[PDB]
């Protein structure tokens, strides 16, 4: 099981958001704290991805852009199965010390998108994905989102691409409803990512007005990379 083996490994630590919780809850508090977390971990995903096998292969162009694009994504995916396996999606397990209860999804004026989250959370008991299913589509996602204009080397993302579905098919194989039920789950990760993207892209825009701070290389990524999502440059590879 040497994939396996490696995708285990390399899977990223335990990161905390560093929020106060003895102050009373707060929009510009808990938000950027989310945004603090966020900028965390981005720098644990580029770690991740960079370990992950054949991910060189990329063009150097190619392989912060492909994280950069991803990075909502794969945040949330990872948070839905933290949420799982630690309070049974009872709450939204961003962190330790960012655990979002109904007041918080609430009081952070995200209700919408936490809920679909949640929802996101919930399945992976639904479906009872088990923890080596969980690290080949969370590796999946990486590789699932490209611009229209093409990629450096669009041909050697599109083999790395295939060569990870077949990992996901062999994981499988021990088959049909089982990729079908997994690639729809991978699917409904793509409009949450999108929300997200619209929301902190709004944030980011009156941060100022708001009182949310913005790392500078959050600042960077959802000013140069998302809004070519947003504006429709670069698009999500949907399964169905
Ligand atoms: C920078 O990303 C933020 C974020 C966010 C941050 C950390 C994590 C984690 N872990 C997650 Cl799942 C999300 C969805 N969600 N986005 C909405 C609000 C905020 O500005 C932004």
């Amino acid at each position: 099981p040497i994939f396996l083996n490696v995708l285990e490994a390399i899977e990223p630590g335990v990161v905390c958001a560093g929020h106060d919780n003895n102050q009373p809850d707060s929009f510009a508090a808990l938000l950027s704290s989310l945004n603090e977390l966020g900028e965390r971990q981005l720098v644990h995903v580029v770690k991740w991805a960079k370990a992950l096998p054949g991910f060189r292969n990329l063009h150097v162009d190619d392989q912060m852009a492909v994280i950069q694009y991803s990075w909502m994504g794969l945040m949330v995916f990872a948070m839905g199965w933290r949420s799982f396996t630690n309070v049974n999606s009872r709450m939204l397990y961003f962190a330790p010390d960012l655990v979002f209860n109904e007041y918080r999804m609430h009081k952070s004026r995200m209700y919408s998108q936490c809920v679909r989250m949640r929802h996101l959370s919930q399945e992976f008991g639904w479906l009872q994905i088990t923890p080596q299913e969980f690290l080949c589509m969370k590796a999946l996602l990486l590789f699932s989102i490209i611009p229209v204009d093409g990629l450096k080397n669009q041909k050697f993302f599109d083999e790395l691409r295939m060569n990870y579905i077949k990992e996901l098919d062999r994981i499988i194989a021990c088959c049909s409803r089982r990729f079908y039920q997994l690639t729809k789950l991978l699917d409904s990760v793509q409009p949450i990512a999108r929300e997200l993207h619209q929301f902190t892209f709004d944030l980011l825009i009156k941060s100022h007005m708001v009182s949310v701070d913005f790392p500078e290389m959050m600042a960077e990524i959802i000013s140069v990379q998302v809004p070519k999502i947003l504006s429709g440059k670069v698009k999500p590879i949907y399964f169905h």
